């Protein structure tokens, strides 16, 4: 089976992150069998030692000699740590000299929570381990590759990282999906810069067969554990959505509404004539869809679900005592029956197996083999190879440019509205949006949330008339956007429409260095992390907070490219646009599937090429008018009757290009 | 170099169309070296005999025996002929038994003309040779593959066939681009049906190095020949656009306007105070951009360009004597200087080489090698593999669903308009569109162009009020849509907005047969040709005629999928949607780059999955209202001041999903 592999990569030096197990282990194994010297990097020394021993044994079996010199390991290497990545490169260059192939394989599953339950530090951790790490290793190794005249960077993405012009929603995995899309976007935008000496591509396998206790989750190993978590999550989502909906149209405070849940009695809530319709209707559903042997059919929640619900409400600025659930009656086991858990487990498994046209999942070996053959191809860069595929799954096309204004019915819903605008750099855009909502669409007030006092003063001067009239209020958020939103909620009221633009512009540093240079001025590992913080994490933090705070709509705006932008700015802008599309699509579907009203969409001020950009003042005025139209199209709320299943799916998770 | 190849496909039987030369020859060669028995099919026996001899010699050199039994040829096989395809399969099965790998490689460059210069029979020929042939061979071979439990269909598409969710415009190659996109779309939609026994994928290489006198044109061999044709085409386009524009706002007939060109004198046209501004401005440009040593700088045209211009005008319903150019002064050679031709030739070459990130084109051998390694992958279906890539080129994302109505400024341009609606099956859509344009937007008249008397009567009864009032006229086109449009032009006037819907619904036959069946009821080769005629060629014929006839706008409407449509109908609909996107994108860019006013876009009534479709009367009314909004968004003409370079590119070549 190895006859076509032996010799294919003879003389090459490869570094494989996550090379002690899974797909990375198989890629390391097959590259070694192909004749490459390999450095396997991971955290656990024992597993690395086992993998090294197995590969060295197989190398000896096929005739290699001095096998100890062909397979090295780098234990203690957590790819989320910049220091460990620097040490990894020092160790690898000391052992083998210049690296020919960088296999950015390491990937963690991540937080595995919906965005509104996702800790901000957890999201950052996923980006560091799965995406920023890929740039860091490229930044350290590409200089030597360019000097020698040849190199290869392979980022191991996923089918769920999307594809060119199509986002793939991955509910409960936004952090992971964004990391995977960024890996592909990096290959797509860096190819022109790294050529002709260096190839950069991504692989995007679908679900792969592997250890049930490991993996990135495309294949769920423990379907039953996954099933129970889905059921606990569903109870939380149903209770949270009904409470948020009820509070929007009830005179009772969220505190008073949560008090209705304290008896923890489904039938009592359903039969309470003074209970909000949303909560009575939910109670009926719990009884109808429930298993009489499960306590979840007679009890609303348990301590675990209650704590997670309380966190959602507190994180949305709702005022409730921390001990509100201290005396919650504890429902008797089982809360969910083995029958309910087993049925959901079958649903999860059949859902995944049913995506496969070939009705079989590839093995890690199969994926590694296709990948090692692919690496021999010297005529591909900026591409995403699917070693496994044939999947029935939902895609959300991105990049549409032909659109108009929303219906007068949606526009009428803006009258008397409280609008939140977030930004700093795009002063003209923020001014025009504030005036549009206030002067043309009758919003009661606009809260301008900026990063700095200088930004606040700039906007206050641009909107002096509305400031003097009490219609434009300014808040300075700094690096505390959640606390700034809490200030807005308490003093000005919860938001209806929200527009989120980036505080910062894109950097203008080089993305690659001259062949015989030290690359001292090239985008740094820290600068790349900063780009992700200002252009991805910024939007995530706002989306998470606004969704938890019951905002009506949210437009995520990407950085602006102009006919004057640097070629590097165009590259970074397109990187952000593609990567954020993964976030927008994922949170749009999460929100739709969980009965959240919030409409989340993306408005792109970035374009693929300068030739498409406005070249004169007429074209510029056309562009700024399209920007306002695009924002209005995604932010004007749907008259509640129109939020059909059909229309609701259309108005969520989409991206349009101005 | 063949060590990793020998043994990879041992035991397999492969059929390679276009296997005497080019990429197909290399695929046949490497599959044979890999251990497969191969049938090479093409037209010329001599070239097939040479290729067979070369491969047999190489097989003997590497140790194969009885090489005459491992490489067969099928001369006289024009893939555009169904009869020859049937004979090819009989010959192949007689020689080797069941085919494991069908390599649909054969591809012709096609007409190589803009749509408005493209003979309808030339387009049909390209579809037969490059696309329908692929279905025909699959229809004959897939039954045996499914019976044996294994098979592989590989369609050799092109990067210019687009990708999932993105059309790639290929100006002057619409027939080719559509054929290439169809090859990929076939793999994408048939994968679920052919699995799990059969894999179907496409390869989409970018430009490949090869014989300058051959190839599909991604790499132009004779840059200079290509350059001269570009210059002759540019003269035709500039003259045609100015004449069409002038006739729209001048009292003179096209006959009288063409008379201004008969002295064949650029300076005289520029200096004529009574000449239309468009023609005087063109004459100035010919002088400014011209080479004084070229007769093209002092003369407007030559007999060749004049004949091609006259054909355009006649094909657009303009009335002119056939001998109008009989006494045209013949400009002295050179019409275009070697300097002008050489500069354009450098532009063509640098344009192609500049698309490459790796600054080198792959060889046919390189592409074949990557392809033969790819064929070993058993975990991919419905995918498009890029054996070569890394290209800077324009893409037009498709599949956007979030849009609204056009501006009141565009809508005002419909008042007093002459609208052409084309269709038969979608009676409700045609009725609602006619009433929208007539009752809400003030169109003067709607010409309803249907296929049959039964369709005409159905529409006349649905629109009885407008018929009685002289605002709805009906024409029966049958299979003569061009002649029907000519009738509309002569009796009712040239069209402003035009909506083109398919006359026919999609078929409901099976797309694959049961394993132990004869597949007698499965979509036939003839039925697949008929699908292309009714769902692709229909739109091409209308777009070509409407563009030549100076229509203002044109909406190409794809077939309708409903929550009730068969799974097979969803597959065929998505096949058409993807394939037509290639046409819409290509003709939109051709029109924009050639100064044609016509706005051509696509409105999709097809969706990827039934779950996205309306499920109740409320959702259905939302859908039909979105349909009218989508059509209005692409058909309301641009106030001429607004047709900036920026806005013009946005409003052409786009597709939206209702
Ligand atoms: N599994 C799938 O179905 C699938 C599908 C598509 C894409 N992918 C992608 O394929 C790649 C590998 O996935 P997999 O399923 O093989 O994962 P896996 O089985 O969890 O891979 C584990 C390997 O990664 C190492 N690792 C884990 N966390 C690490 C960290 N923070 N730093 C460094 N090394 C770390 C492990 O050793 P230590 O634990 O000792 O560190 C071990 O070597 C990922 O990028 C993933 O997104 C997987
Ligand atoms: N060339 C490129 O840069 C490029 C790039 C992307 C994709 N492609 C695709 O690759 C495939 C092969 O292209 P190529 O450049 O190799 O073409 P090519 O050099 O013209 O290939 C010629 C081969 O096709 C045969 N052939 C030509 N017309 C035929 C017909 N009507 N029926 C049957 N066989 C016919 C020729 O023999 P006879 O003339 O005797 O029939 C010969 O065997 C096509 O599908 C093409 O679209 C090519």
């Amino acid at each position: 089976w190895a006859e076509s592999l032996i010799g294919l990569h003879l003389g090459k030096v490869a570094l494989i992150t996550g090379g002690s197990a899974g797909i990375g282990g198989q890629i390391g194994r097959l590259l070694a069998l192909s004749g490459a010297r390999v450095m396997l990097a991971a955290r656990d020394r024992h597993k690395l030692e086992q993998m090294q021993a197995m590969i060295q044994s197989e190398l000896a079996e096929v005739g290699y000699t001095d096998v100890e010199d062909r397979v090295h390991i780098a234990p203690g290497c957590d790819v989320s740590s910049e220091a460990q990545l620097a040490d990894l490169v020092e160790r690898t260059l000391s052992a083998f000299g210049t690296v020919d192939y960088l296999i950015n394989n390491a990937g963690i599953a991540g937080v595995e929570e919906m965005v509104i339950d996702m800790p901000v530090e957890g999201w950052r951790h996923t980006l560091f381990a799965n995406l920023i790490s890929n740039y860091s290793l490229m930044r350290k190794l590409a200089p030597l590759m360019k000097k020698q005249g040849s190199g290869y960077i392979l980022n191991v993405s996923s089918y769920f990282g999307g594809e060119k012009d199509a986002a793939i929603p991955y509910p409960n995995r936004a952090d992971y999906a964004v990391s995977k899309a960024g890996q592909r976007a990096m290959a797509e935008v860096f190819a022109r810069f790294l050529g002709p000496e260096i190839q950069i591509n991504a692989i995007a396998p679908g679900p792969v067969e592997g250890d049930r206790l490991r993996g990135t989750g495309e294949r769920p190993g423990l379907f039953a554990r996954r099933a129970r978590l889905i059921l606990e999550n569903k109870r939380l989502n149903e209770l949270h959505a009904a409470l948020i909906a009820a509070a929007r149209t009830d005179e009772r405070s969220m505190h008073e509404l949560v008090e209705l849940l304290l008896p923890n009695d489904v039938a009592a809530l359903e039969q309470n004539p003074a209970a909000p319709t949303a909560l009575r209707e939910l109670a009926r559903r719990f009884r109808s869809e429930g298993d009489p042997a499960a306590s979840s059919s007679s009890a609303l929640l348990n301590r675990s679900i209650a704590a997670k619900l309380l966190a959602r409400l507190h994180n949305g600025g709702y005022v409730l005592p921390a001990d509100i659930f201290a005396n919650l009656p504890n429902p008797p086991d089982p809360f969910f029956t083995r029958a309910q858990i087993d049925r959901e487990a079958r649903k999860v498994r059949d859902g995944i197996m049913g995506m496969l046209y070939l009705q079989r999942m590839p093995t890690e070996f199969d994926v590694a083999m296709a990948t090692v053959y692919y690496l021999a191809d010297r005529n591909v860069s900026g591409e995403t190879f699917h070693p496994s595929g044939g999947l029935r799954y939902e895609r959300t096309p991105t990049g549409g440019e032909l659109f108009g204004l929303p219906s007068p019915e949606r526009l009428a819903e803006l009258v008397g509205s409280t609008v939140y605008l977030i930004g700093e750099h795009l002063t003209e855009h923020l001014n025009l949006l504030a005036r549009a909502y206030l002067e043309r669409y009758g919003a009661r007030q606009v809260v301008m949330i900026v990063e700095t006092e200088t930004g606040a003063e700039t906007m206050r001067r641009l909107l002096h008339d509305h400031v003097e009239a009490g219609r434009l209020m300014t808040i300075v958020a700094g690096d505390q956007i959640e606390a700034a939103i809490d200030q807005a909620i308490t003093r000005y009221g919860r938001p209806g429409p929200v527009v989120c633009t980036p505080f910062r512009p894109l950097p203008t540093v080089p993305l690659v260095g001259r062949k015989d240079s030290d690359w001292s001025t090239v985008l740094s590992e820290a600068e790349f992390a900063e780009l992700c913080e200002h252009q991805l994490t910024h939007h995530f933090r706002v989306a998470r907070k606004i969704a938890l705070s019951d905002g009506a709509s949210l437009a995520l705006v990407t950085p602006e490219t102009t006919a004057t932008s640097t070629t590097e700015q165009f590259a970074l802008a397109n990187f952000i646009k593609t990567t954020l599309h993964a976030f927008t699509a994922t949170i749009g579907v999460e929100s739709e599937r969980t009965a959240q009203r919030i409409l989340i969409n993306q408005v792109d001020l970035t374009r693929r090429a300068r030739a498409e950009e406005p070249r004169d003042p007429h074209e510029r005025q056309q562009e700024l008018e399209r920007f306002i139209e695009a924002v209005l199209l995604v932010t004007a709320p749907l008259p509640p009757e129109a939020d059909t299943r059909y229309a609701g799916r259309i108005h969520r998770g989409r991206a349009i290009t101005v």
